[PDB]
């Protein structure tokens, strides 16, 4: 030890959470870790929205360091919306801390039914100041440009379900979360953590995809057309007008992500992109994988991929390092 | 016979489709005959998407009627969203005609991965002006204004899977449809087919709901915060990642949908809402009530409302006529 950590929690198998808080009389808030985004909101006591209820909330008042501002602003996701203001305050992960610009929210509605499902409380975006909205530069590039922390850098092991707990760590490279050698990726761009990457499954081949490493996203997200490719004629039921795919956990067709670049090699078998749902039938398994288009033929490697590969997400040195993680610590 | 009678194909009680064309060759397309939106849209021979490549493509140059117009639009839905330009034609629906605006559609990925795995190529809106874009008066508006049919009305018959087929009747009611009286309920604005009316499953109770009736939509819609207490008296399937729920379809503690106002009763039974996934295990099914948030608390009454109910559409009186829709023709 000698970076700061912060747990993560499994949730119930799907996502995992960490804790950090708001005030110079900290007050703890359950988020979303999110290099998927690059900013911070937290929800305030003056919310008046339904979700709200079953959440911790954010007191200015008691808080000495609060530093109003009060702009307005929106913020969009693909699950939905969220609005409030911009306030700063001390924020602190682990034991770094800084005053740091964040949103209040005050209006969840157009953010269900996730958030009342759901036992986050805000969001903490560690993604690329251009991915931000208010051009709020990230935490881990704050904390370093003021000497908390030898590397602006974060790194993520993720919980898995029965075996262990996950860490988010961020100011250096920790040995005991993986095995075998690094291999870092360099950045496309300086938005979301994306990377360039070939991707293989089939004899379905995307040379030189823009491929999105995203802690946010609960699947594999893969181009529409290359997944309808993919799925021709595994034994996989899509059941109508759903992105639901059902198959044997079994079915020796379903084949293995392959990811390449020239400094590695990063696959995904069916073992770590397959949910287990007996309850629905004896031995099914759902495809956590979606459909996704963008602009630019797109996957976004989410939490299957993390939970597989323990990764570095390097901002001095603009890039991603990948290495197998160690399966129990 | 004196009426426009239109022929309706089911897709396995999930939703229906009808053909209709463009040009003064045929060039034929299969629809969404859509109560929810105001909008033609027809995929462009220069779309070169992957979905695009399935499906049965417009060319404006092979038709003498066709009048370029060529500026763009963003055809916005709840499930999706298709890019294109307007452009204007013959649109030929049943025995009748007329020059109406309508768009190329040159962008599909939006609408993925449901518009390569379905069989409609576009999708015809019969909505009020007010939801359109590029304000065009409705198909059956028009029609009547050139007095081609007796009435500003339409008519949905929908098709049920081992039983019958359907019909959009556009001009007036026809008897052998439906059993029983029609109801009228009035619109509460001419933007959708929406209507006010109670909705109730047994002691959760949302009075004066605003209900859009919508042959587009294959669930039935409901507020968030309702589903969440229905659920509360149910014990189904979480499919996990996803808003949708696993049931047997003979559960008999599935509720019955409510929907009362001054002018009558109306109830839909599992029966006619839920969706079978046979393909996946023996009685199952999909719970298909779907939560959806609305500005106004809303329920949308799709498909699994329409096939129990025939529906009578009238522009003229601003309402909506509903009636038990005839078993068999
Ligand atoms: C100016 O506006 C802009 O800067 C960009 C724009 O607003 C853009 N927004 C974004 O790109 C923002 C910043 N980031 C984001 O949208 C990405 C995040 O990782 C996000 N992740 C997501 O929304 C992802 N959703 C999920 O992972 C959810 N899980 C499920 O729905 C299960 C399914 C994925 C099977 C979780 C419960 C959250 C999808 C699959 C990408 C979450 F974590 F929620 F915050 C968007 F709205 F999407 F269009
Ligand atoms: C009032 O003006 C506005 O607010 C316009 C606004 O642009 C609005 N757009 C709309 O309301 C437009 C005009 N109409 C529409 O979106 C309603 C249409 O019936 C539409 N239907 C839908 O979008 C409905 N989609 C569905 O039912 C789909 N089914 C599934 O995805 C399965 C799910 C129900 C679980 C079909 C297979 C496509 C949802 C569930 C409401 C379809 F038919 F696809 F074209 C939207 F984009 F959603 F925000």
């Amino acid at each position: 030890s000698s970076n700061d950590n912060i747990e993560l929690v499994d949730f119930q198998n799907i996502m995992f959470y960490g804790d950090a808080e708001v005030g110079d009389n900290q007050q703890p808030f359950t988020f979303i870790l999110d290099t998927g985004s690059a900013n911070l909101w937290v929800p305030s006591v003056k919310c008046t929205t339904a979700g709200c209820l079953t959440k911790h909330l954010y007191d200015s008042s008691k808080s000495r360091t609060y530093e109003k501002d009060g702009t307005k602003v929106e913020m969009n996701y693909v699950s939905g919306t969220v609005s409030g203001f911009f306030s700063k305050d001390l924020v602190t992960v682990g034991n770094l801390s800084l005053p740091y610009k964040f949103i209040e929210v005050i209006d969840t509605n157009g953010f269900e039914p996730t958030y009342t499902a759901s036992t986050f409380d805000g969001i903490l975006g560690l993604g690329w100041k251009d991915l931000s909205i208010g051009s709020v530069d990230p935490i881990v590039v704050e904390l370093k440009n003021q000497n908390k922390i030898e590397n602006a850098l974060f790194t993520f092991y993720l919980p898995v379900h029965d075996k262990h707990t996950g860490f988010l760590t961020i100011g250096g490279i920790e040995e005991r979360f993986y095995e075998g050698p690094l291999t870092y990726e360099k950045l496309n761009h300086d938005l979301y953590w994306q990377i360039t990457l070939d991707a293989h499954v089939g004899n379905i081949m995307l040379e030189k995809a823009n491929c999105i490493v995203d802690s946010g996203t609960s699947a594999i997200t893969v181009p529409t057309d290359f997944l309808n490719k993919m799925l021709q004629n595994l034994d996989v039921i899509k059941v109508p007008f759903l992105p639901f795919y059902v198959t044997l956990c079994n079915n020796s067709k379903l084949p293995t992500f392959e990811f390449t670049s020239e400094n590695g090699k990063y696959t995904l078998e069916p073992e770590y992109y397959l949910q287990h749902i007996e309850d629905v039938g004896p031995g099914l398994c759902m495809l956590n994988i979606i459909g996704l288009d963008f602009p630019v033929p797109t996957f976004i490697l989410g939490d299957p991929f993390m939970r597989k590969y323990f990764t570095v997400f390097d901002y001095d040195n603009h890039s991603v390092g990948i290495a197998l993680a160690k399966k129990n610590l």
